[PDB]
């Protein structure tokens, strides 16, 4: 079977041998980046079913992205496939300032009584907390008294009992035993912190990563859709229209307004990790279940991140519920499921990747039986949606091993995609952006190839191409879709039905 | 607005003019038929919405019916619009004999006492009404005292007091007032007369209308599937292979054997007339309901018929219950609607046609949210029953004034037709024998064309037709099947969706 | 079985003997009533299932309906069972005028050019017909060119092709042959002539019916909630709050106007006769369903009437198509069918009692696979309509013989009989106008009890009166419900799954 | 809010005090159980809203399970809430062994090369790990190179790579860094070892728990029907028929064999560790889906098991995949949800309790909208389903607080709880067994009361009982059900809609 679920893998120093050195050696920092080895690795993803990569820019400066993407372009000729190129946002992360001396973390009790300090460029102390607030903001006034301040992940919780205006320092309660150590994430749930629509940094970070050549943006923390347009402005300004935009829904505010970021973006990512530290954890699987149910309605790509195979950054197997998330993320209706530590930073990157696309691949085959997504209850709202629409139909009457669309911009393949088909999509398309920007899409597998002629058979050519990539053989059942004829056809219009010779 | 539901109009002498004189006058059945005044008269009918003539055999000799064929063949030259040809066997019936003295008729009150002959070949008297029994058989011994026997649809009532056995003659009384005239169908419930496998006269009568040339048999009292298979091999072995067998069912036989008659048949004709008497009456909605759903699941033919709009038989309007009785005939599923006595003895044979189709019109516009077909329980047997399941999606999915079928034998507009699109079909053939066996598949307007060459362009002919027979107009959209390309497709395999020059 | 669907037969001189004779018989006027005799023919269309009998003041003076609902009454004993009484008003009829002389009628022809006086209080010519309006209202100024007078059951067109100020006459053109009979029922179709919403006479034949006393009206014409709350004020006046009041819908305004119409009444009369006249006939079916589902979401009850067996007026049998059409009204949902001419003035009275329950009965055992009503849609808007509810989900769980409800004012009896249960229902009461009144509610078997005690048990009670009456025996299984205990209970709160002994 | 969703909470040392020291404190294995201060932290485990206690007697001796029950006891009587007592046996598995010198468990890392022994009754050193095969079989023949010895959940695979004649031991790679450590679950993927029936050790481990006292036996390993009816066979000859018998479904045998397992027990527990190495880890998604909707369809118990809250053995937060997890479960369906090393081996017991029952009660709120499980397709097979059908219809109509049932044997109770009510069910029973063995399903909170006699009002006693425990207050709606009367009833009968007053 092909993978019609898309995997997201983030990529970090898991992959990249150094000096022949492997992540986690002694000395591998002192070692410099064999390129063509790590190409080598990353390309292994790619074979196992990796469809994008993710470049987390909350981690390591504009030359670590800079070498990783060029590794990645010399990895996708290894493996003879493309991969879509992702860029993820820093965001307005907050998060602990290092500390006096050579101290990485301090223990803690439950009932010690500490301070969080809101004064920015200072060092920690064991007993005062220094925070490393995004565009170095002063949070205090944003902040009441019994609020929670969450140290990595939100293990470690601080309870704020009282606020010193001389100091401008919030007296805590350490509410369980726990770390914390030099530059960990923070979350204050229930706050509003005026940070700005798009920081400076990110700002900066979008510009390197278009300058490099991205498919998509991942934008951290989208509260409104105001967020999400700040971002197209650059696109459009430096001559990216085809970038896609995946807002980051983490918090409430993005929750309450997903409508118009959805109508904004062109797809969400379900940023699990922040969201079920800043909601309330147990209505994260309510949210997810909806949120997948709407972008699917808008015809845009969702992805469900976070720790999905989480015990695999130190384990080879999954645990149980882990396989369970995956699985049912799937039977929800993701067009992608994502890896974060697993691939970037773990022991098992490459079993990552299988593991999920196995999962992937099984829970596939369950859509008819369990799916959540109903296209039944669509709005038909152009003559490319009524094809769309056709085509499931003809898939849900008959054996139809694959769907093939000759599309100039993705247009008909992104509907079809919307409709679920039970059988893979081969999307043919004339231009590289095209072909990269289609990754994402559930169940479509982009093809480059020559735009066609007045004088070319469209039918012929689909069969001949679904043939060289082994997708069908003799006695296949195909549907093809085409505008006819070229030049003259202003939109699909052409559904056939064929059998491979 | 074209009206998707068939009708079929039986004739007789209301639409026949003899001697300038129209049936009811004095003096009109001593004149001789003006051949170009009927053929007027039923040309009104043609353009009124009858698609479907029927010449019923128990009725007039083969030289009436012959020239009653040609009258019609004169009438469709008059509308410039052709119209099938059916003929309805005798069937293994009882009927009323011709009376001494060509007397048509006599009436009778309640509480005479007459008499019922069995002898066979010899004429009635108004107090001795004799028997034509299929296959010339005596039913002296086959009726005990306190049968009913009952004439012409049950309208008049006889109940055996006694038997003479010194003249075989039934001693009855008249149960109600009404009329016995000749060639009437008379019932005898719950009796059991060995009719033949296939009466000699229904053989001459078969042969007769196949040199004629007639489109569709409905054989009268089908009991198994032998009745339909003993029609076909004479329609076989004369070369006429393409005329399409309705069985009518009606009688308790005919129910029991209905799934192997249906699996014979080109189609059902529901005989209600009979029917109710030979079965419970209330029980015949029943079977009415059951037999529709049969049939279209079958992807065949489906004709509803008696007492449809009787009362118009001598009024200028239909009661309430003739209206919701053809109203909900077209929401129950029926392909056709017939008329019987309304267009072949009435005194408003044009208003029945005309007030069959402003009811079916109507009716039609209701499916949607009445309609009791389920298509979507349908499993999609051939690939060109695929594309007919994907036809109506798209009749579905938006407004599609038309579908457009380019079918050399008919079969891609019969599976079309059996999913009932929310659009009329448009079916461009290239034989009239074909052309003419699509008069009663729903929604199918049959068109004859050139047979396509390999050089053509299958659409724009498609469009071409359509809008030269008015069907649409600039801005309509359509959609188009066909078999591309010509000289090499199986079968049709491509669906366009058109806009209109 | 026991019949579910109710009868409503009109009485009239049919089922009358006058001196011997029965209604037809030469000398029949001349006899006087034998008002024994009248009650025993009564008596048998009580014992063939007429649950209630209409007294339509159309026809008949106060005497004429007063000897006749005694005569009723009569009846009621001879059977042993009672029946509802319906009143139906005259409304604003328009009627033909007599004629000069001796004339009862004329013939006229196509094209004819005749004269319509509206002038009141004087005699029709052959030239100039006359018009008895209601309430000898001027109806010159309502009537445009172009409009049509329709005379006796829509079968003779009168179009106004002008109008002469001076005599306030319609000249008009005879659209087609027939005949203008003294006193035939007229229709101006899309005319607003101002009757009041309450006339004189219908005010005075109420007052008469409810002296006799009625259990329902069936008001002519409604068209506005204002219609219905005339009524309503004079039956809280008079002291006959318990009288339940049918709209009759027979106007393009009653159907605009019936959620409001439905609100203010107890339940619809669906008036099709006058409705196919006053709105296009081929719209009386989609009016019909609609009605018959508002009615029953209201939890209110809803008649069938007019046509539904007209055949049988005249002949013992019914047509295809009027078996069909109340076959059909069962199935769309109608508590109650109906009889008018059929019963009041037929040869075949209690023949088309006979023949309506066996179809009634048969179209019962359908509604499981085929009925249109949908009570899993219905808001449960009460503590006895959850209880209600409950009693349909155990009538589906298993075979349920009876539903036995002990009802002081019926409520629960018309909140179970709502919900349509796989079941009769038998409704024991405590007062006889409480037992009349449900008469006409689907399925309810009404039956007169002493008022339980504190002491009592309501579950052995309900066992012995359905054992009593015949409606169950030893190893069936019933539903009883009932307010436990007696004093306590604010509502019915409980119910019991019992096997009778 | 109260939690419908049972929890089974695991028990071990993780609530254990011994000599004032919590585990994982330096000398905690040097010290002797604390019974008190253990029997307080279970009963704030209890009180958390564990509802039956899991004894793994794969773990330890009789004697600590012995102790470890009777600390239950007291923790039942600190918490003053009564809680489930389930033995989980060893069945047909191979566990680690005891290591010489009490060492409890060594570490190891990718690499190295040990032994596996075969040899049976001996103890393990870090070099040679010996197995406890049970039936206490030689499996030396049954293991080619090749094969993967998977300990502990399939946490550390060691690689077969050579076997050592002589000694009969397994030469192995350790294939991951991790833990052996003693009395670990071993699996062998693709070997067949032939275990016997029912193993000595088995025998006695459940004669010595039902001495103890206990309501639930977990099954461990169930091939067939055999394996439970040779567990029932035991219960039925000791005296404690009242057990109910859970079969643990975690091999391909078990899967095969599902629908007559289903049949042998009370129910199944969805053993997703063990199943997860047995058969394809990405089917065990497919198979807890189809499990829970056969076991409910059953009207019996499903518990899903194992690595639900996993990360909180180490972590006070559980990932976003376990609460997904734990969410799905609860949509798809399931009775319970357990708790394995979280409660019995992890540093946070009390905390994983109450983070499942956060999940499984927020969960519960949107059975409505996601419930996978479908009560209207049951066949209703008696009375009392038919009444448990008719309850369930009363809380889907209106708001119900609280469904009571005055039940003897629970049957009613789990026939309520089969369909999944909106609303919390409150079972009185009259003994302390049947209290106890209602603990596991779905929605039911079982309740100790007096049997009433036939003076008592059972609806008062119900609304009486219901106040008392806190569950409602006036002004709420209940439902009732119950036999009545005591003393003639067969089954419940009766259902009842009450305000509390
Ligand atoms: O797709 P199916 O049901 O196998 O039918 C295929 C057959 O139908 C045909 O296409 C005829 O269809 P048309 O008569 O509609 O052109 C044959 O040529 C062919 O053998
Ligand atoms: O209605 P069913 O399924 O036949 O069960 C009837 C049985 O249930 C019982 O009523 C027990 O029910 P409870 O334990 O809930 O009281 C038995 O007395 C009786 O034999
Ligand atoms: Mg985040
Ligand atoms: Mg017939
Ligand atoms: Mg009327
Ligand atoms: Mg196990």
């Amino acid at each position: 079977m092909n993978k019609r679920v898309k995997i997201v893998a983030t990529l970090g120093p898991a992959v990249e041998i150094r000096g022949g050195k492997k992540f986690g050696e002694d000395g591998y920092w002192g070692e410099k980046l064999d390129v063509e080895a790590s190409a080598k690795n990353i390309a292994k993803l790619i074979e196992a079913g990796a469809n994008t990569f993710r470049f987390n820019f909350s981690h390591g400066d504009h030359q670590e992205q800079g070498e990783r993407m060029a590794t990645v372009k010399l990895a996708e000729k290894i493996a003879g496939k493309k991969v879509g190129f992702l860029l993820d946002t820093k965001g307005p992360e907050i998060r602990t300032e290092l500390f006096e001396g050579e101290a990485k973390e301090y223990s803690y009790k439950t009932g010690e009584k500490i301070r969080v300090a809101t004064k920015q460029g200072i060092k920690s102390t064991r007993e005062v907390i220094a925070l490393n607030v995004a565009g170095a903001l002063d949070i205090y006034d944003d902040v009441e008294v019994g609020r929670q301040v969450l140290v990595d992940d939100g293990k470690l919780g601080l309870r704020v009992v009282a606020k010193d205006d001389a100091t401008r320092e919030f007296e805590v309660e350490v509410e369980n035993d726990g770390i914390i150590a030099k530059q960990k994430g923070v979350n204050i749930p229930n706050t509003k912190i005026p940070f700005p629509a798009l920081a400076e940094r990110d700002n900066d970070d979008i510009r390197f990563g278009l300058e490099q050549g991205i498919n998509f943006i991942a934008i951290s923390f989208v509260r409104t859709a105001k967020d999400v347009n700040e971002v197209r402005a650059i696109c459009e300004e430096t001559g990216n229209g085809h970038v896609q935009l995946f807002a980051k829904i983490e918090n409430q505010q993005g929750i309450d307004n997903l409508d118009e970021i959805i109508e904004a973006a062109d797809g969400i990512m379900i940023a699990r990790g922040d969201m079920g530290i800043e909601v309330p954890f147990e209505m994260v699987p309510v949210y997810q279940k909806m949120i997948i149910k709407k972008v699917n309605a808008a015809g845009k790509v969702v992805i469900t991140a976070t720790n999905m195979l989480e015990t695999m950054t130190e384990k080879p197997r999954a645990t149980r519920s882990e396989v369970s998330d995956v699985f049912n993320a799937v039977i929800d209706g993701t067009d992608a499921t994502m890896l974060s530590g697993e691939s970037a930073n773990g022991k098992y990157p490459l079993e990552s990747v299988t593991t999920m696309a196995t999962i992937d691949k099984n829970a596939q085959a369950l859509l008819n039986e369990y799916g959540r997504l109903d296209s039944d209850s669509f709005e038909r709202n152009s003559k490319t949606e009524v094809m769309a629409s056709a085509v499931k139909d003809a898939t849900s009457s008959m054996d139809i091993k694959l769907v093939v669309t000759l599309t100039k911009t993705g247009h008909t393949a992104r509907l079809i995609s919307k409709y679920r088909p039970n059988a893979d999509i081969l999307a043919l398309t004339f231009d590289e952006l095209t072909e990269r920007g289609l990754m994402l899409n559930w169940g479509v597998i982009p093809m480059l190839t020559d735009a066609p002629s007045s004088t070319d058979d469209m039918f012929e050519i689909a069969e001949r191409k679904a043939v060289e990539a082994g997708l069908v053989e003799s006695g296949d059942d195909i549907v093809i879709v085409a505008g006819v004829p070229v030049g003259e056809a202003v939109r699909t219009n052409t559904m056939r039905i064929r059998t491979v010779r």
